């Protein structure tokens, strides 16, 4: 018993961190078989960022100029390119430590681990969810550009982000592996605003069947609804729509809890309308909404 | 910016977690040098759980009755011994990832990642703190026996933590790497109950510098207090008594914020008189009191 907004052990990926320095600017590179993936930012000096023309400016930059180091060694850089807004640079040895892996692409409302790094090295690991409006809430410095996110599915690593910006919001902005930007960001020193930050209805469902799972019902009540009434409820509370997929997605969890889908969205409708009053689900005042349905069956079975 | 539940980067912990068995019983076992530590109650059956005798149980045992498994080769047990509440196995090989590394027994109100493990595997990794009341609250299922709790000062891993129980209450007790436990509790099938389970307040405090250096500003109010009178509110909270020594470690936060630590203080005193009116701090609803003044400065400046 117990549940906690757990990460996937970071092992895998630290063996993949290394330092990418591009002139006077310093950040994380992942080093995978030969190749090694940054954000294209790295060849920027503070003054470019306002208005910057990559293609312009990469033309500058040799393979020379990308200073790669793993550890305490060098890497010799032997190829560079830019695929849309991230950099990979060809380097002369495969990193020996290289895990199996995949590049993919979340949904919103999709969790992940971070490895947050600062000159290649990590400091720390934390869960987090792609936002609905495309933004993640992190914990980055300057130089934790190029910290991933990742997926593990027993040993096979499915890369999904890297982190390039903080917008002046303090919400964090980044691309998948393939360099496209999650959401309508784009790498430059300019007004961005995030969108509306809505909850991620179907998470907090799975969230409130770990709730049960782990003991915590005083939020059980007599009531159900349908998928309908529940989405004018959720519409007026800036919940995601519930739709029958997510409803199949929850149906384990209904399973092993004998509490019917609809009942626990009757459940989650009263906790919107009337609060917690003072009270607390799994050590949280408020509904979480980064765990997954998925999360919620892999922490409660002891998936490793 | 931003402020996440962060946990230490586990790959050092990961190349030592190795699957101890003993009869019908499989938990986690810690590989360091030619040194494998596990609970004790690893030698008993569920019968035995009830009132075990260790001494007399661990008599029937011998070295080969400890299968050891480090990945998918098994290690050779060339003695055994019990040290309190750890059984010690002898192994013929060191392990060849073994960190630099401490064995220490945490303050309550100290805090430390755990890698949660099953059958010697890592499933997630997770921030926690000791509570005052000498328990954890983990996230922990049957198998997880023998997963660490540890700390990381840039290449030495500290390991505090060695999980053994869950209470009827789903609240977690374990011992130290000298196989003490933290608080009263002891290895049998018996009524345990843990005890008040306070705020650290300090931590609290420091959660709050780290709201104020994050932007979250909202708390700030026009007083001071005293720590006497801040104490006459914490006592009638079940927050702990705030010292000196309290104030002492708090100032390398209250000279990076301008802000004196009893002003903070009179913040907290209006925040546990007046609840939160449905606002948040860090995107939490309550109070968090699982960062140290450590872990906020640490966060706050990339330390690796
Ligand atoms: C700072 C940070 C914090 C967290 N995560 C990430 C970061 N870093 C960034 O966003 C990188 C970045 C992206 C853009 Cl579009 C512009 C800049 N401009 C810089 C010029 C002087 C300082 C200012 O940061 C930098
Ligand atoms: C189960 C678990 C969950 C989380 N963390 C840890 C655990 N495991 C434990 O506490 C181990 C343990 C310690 C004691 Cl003192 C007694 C038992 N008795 C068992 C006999 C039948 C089943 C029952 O669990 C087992």
């Amino acid at each position: 018993s117990g549940f906690r907004k757990m990460a996937f052990p970071s092992g895998k990926v630290e063996g993949c961190m290394v330092q990418v320095t591009c002139g006077t600017t310093t950040l994380n590179g992942l080093w995978l078989d030969d190749v090694v993936y940054c954000p294209r930012h790295v060849i920027c000096t503070s003054e470019d960022m306002l208005n910057p023309n990559y293609e312009d400016l990469l033309i500058r930059k040799s393979n020379h100029n990308f200073l790669v180091q793993a550890g305490n060694v060098q890497l010799r850089v032997i190829g560079h390119s830019m695929q849309n807004c991230v950099l990979k640079l060809k380097v002369d040895t495969a990193n020996p430590k290289t895990p199996k892996y995949k590049f993919v692409r979340i949904q919103p409302g999709q969790t992940f681990s971070v490895l947050a790094c600062y000159n290649g090295s990590p400091s720390g690991v934390y869960q987090c969810a792609m936002r609905p409006n495309f933004t993640i809430k992190g914990s980055f410095l300057n130089g934790s550009c190029g910290s991933v996110g990742f997926n593990i599915d027993y040993d096979c690593v499915s890369f999904c982000y890297m982190h390039h910006m903080e917008l002046p919001t303090g919400v964090h902005a980044g691309t998948d592996l393939e360099g496209n930007f999650y959401g309508p960001f784009v790498d430059r020193q300019t007004a961005q605003a995030a969108g509306t930050d809505t909850t991620i209805t179907v998470n907090v469902l799975a969230w409130l069947y770990a709730a049960v799972i782990n003991g915590d019902r005083w939020f059980l009540n007599r009531f159900t609804t349908t998928l309908n009434d529940f989405n004018l409820v959720a519409m007026k509370y800036n919940y995601e729509p519930l739709t029958q997929d997510h409803v199949d997605i929850l149906g384990p969890l209904s399973a092993q809890t004998g509490i019917a889908v609809l009942d626990m969205c009757a459940s989650l409708k009263e906790l919107l309308q009337n609060g917690m009053n003072g009270r607390t689900i799994l050590g949280s005042a408020l509904l979480e909404d980064e765990f997954t349905p998925f999360d919620v069956v892999r922490q409660c079975s002891g998936v490793t």
